[PDB]
C-alpha cells in the first residue's frame, strides 16, 4: 500500500496472510486474501499460478505482522487449492483472476470466529456500488514502487471507485480493462495498492454492509497518473464462487 496508514488485524479481521514455504525451509510472502466463510478464502489466481502446489502454502488469519506469532492468530494448510481454469495475463491485464484456498488446522478444523477472526460478506449481482463511491484495500504490499522489502506492520487505505467508461479512456487502459473488472484509484494519484497487495480485499460499504467487492489483481505502477488499481470485479463470480464451495 503506497500512502494510507498502519492498522492491525482487529481492524481487518477478514484478512488472510499467504506465505510459501521454499525447499530448504525459508517461508516467504506471497499475496493477501479474504475469508468468506470459516473452510474459505478467496484470493487471486496469479498469486499461485506459477506453484500450483497446495502443500506449499501456509495461511494465517488473526496475524497483523509480517514476522509476529499475533497473540490469538491461527495457522492453517491449505486442503483445496481451486484456480479459475480460464485465467490468462496479457501485458498489463489479467483474466479471471480469482482462487480459493480450503483451509485447514493440523488437527483438522477450519477457522474458529473470534475479535480477529471474522468472515466478510460477498456482493450480490448486479449490485456493485456507484462511481465514485469510497472503498478501502488492506495488505502488506509494497510502501513505494522501488522498495524490495515489504512493510512488518499491516497497512489499509481508501481508494475511489472509477467508471469503466472512464477507466476505457485512452490515457486510463483503453480496451484492456474489460467489463469483468473494477477501477480504483486516489484523485490526486497519493495512495494505491501495489506489489504484494495481490489477492487481497477492497471492501466497500454498499447499503450499510461491508462486501468484498474486489479483489487486487492488476495496475500499470503503483499511484500513476492516470493509472488506477484494477480489482476482479467479485459480483461477476458469484456463480463460479458457489459452485466451488458446495
Ligand atoms: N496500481 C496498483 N493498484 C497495482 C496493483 C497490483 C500490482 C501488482 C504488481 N505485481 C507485479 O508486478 N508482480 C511481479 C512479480 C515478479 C515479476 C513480475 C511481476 C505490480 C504492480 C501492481 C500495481
Amino acid at each position: 500500500i503506497i500512502g494510507g496508514e498502519f492498522t492491525t488485524i482487529e481492524n481487518q479481521p477478514w484478512f488472510a496472510a499467504i506465505y510459501r514455504r521454499h525447499r530448504g525451509g525459508s517461508v516467504t510472502y506471497v499475496c493477501g486474501g479474504s475469508l468468506i466463510s470459516p473452510c474459505w478464502v478467496i484470493s487471486a489466481t496469479h498469486c499461485f499460478i506459477d506453484y500450483p502446489k497446495k502443500e506449499d502454502y501456509i495461511v494465517y488469519l488473526g496475524r497483523s505482522r509480517l514476522n509476529s506469532n499475533t497473540q490469538g492468530e491461527m495457522k492453517f494448510e491449505v486442503e483445496n487449492l481451486i484456480l479459475h481454469k480460464d485465467y490468462s495475463a496479457d501485458t498489463l491485464a489479467h483474466h479471471n483472476d480469482i482462487a480459493l484456498l480450503k483451509i485447514r488446522s493440523k488437527e483438522g478444523r477450519c477457522a474458529q470466529p473470534s475479535r480477529t477472526i471474522q468472515t466478510i460478506a460477498l456482493p450480490s449481482m448486479y449490485n456493485d456500488p456507484q462511481f465514485g463511491t469510497s472503498c478501502e484495500i488492506t495488505g502488506f504490499g509494497k510502501e513505494q514502487s522501488t522498495d524490495y522489502l515489504y512493510p512488518e506492520q499491516l497497512k489499509m487505505t481508501v481508494v475511489k471507485l472509477i467508471s469503466h467508461r472512464e477507466c476505457q479512456q485512452p490515457h486510463y487502459y483503453g480496451s484492456e480493462v474489460t467489463t469483468k473488472m473494477l477501477c480504483a484509484a486516489d484523485p490526486q494519484w497519493k495512495t494505491d495498492s501495489c506489489q504484494g497487495d495481490s489477492g487481497g480485499p477492497l471492501v466497500c460499504s454498499l447499503q450499510g454492509r461491508m462486501t468484498l467487492t474486489g479483489i487486487v489483481s492488476w495496475g500499470r505502477g503503483c499511484a500513476l497518473k492516470d493509472k488506477p488499481g484494477v480489482y476482479t470485479r467479485v459480483s461477476h463470480f458469484l456463480p463460479w464462487i458457489r459452485s466451488h464451495t458446495k
